[PDB]
């Protein structure tokens, strides 16, 4: 129970999410010394739930052990979309179906 921060390595991942979800928080990971900077920033707002997307899993097993939390690797939109639903019962969106 507490902040859902969405951890992107791009800026068009960041725009997306931050659109599609203004009810999380993004951080934008453009060299390690960021990565760095998010391992301090979970720890600071107290963050249990960190989702890694497309993430090197370098970076992966980093933050996850030293921020000591629980990492959602995130390869796709889809799987972003459900952890933020996750965290947030009340959703203020609709998650698109696939077949």
């Amino acid at each position: 129970m507490g902040r859902l921060v969405v951890v992107v390595t791009s800026e068009q991942l960041k725009e997306e999410v931050r659109k599609k979800f203004p009810q999380v928080e993004v951080r934008l990971v453009t060299t390690e010394e960021d990565a760095k900077q998010v391992i301090k920033e979970i720890q600071k707002k107290g963050v249990q739930k960190v989702v890694l997307v497309g993430v090197s899993e370098k970076l992966l097993q980093k933050i996850k052990q030293e921020a000591n939390v629980q990492v959602y690797r995130v390869t796709s939109n889809d799987e972003l979309e459900q952890v933020v639903k996750d965290v947030k019962g009340s959703g203020l969106e609709h998650h698109h179906h696939h077949h």
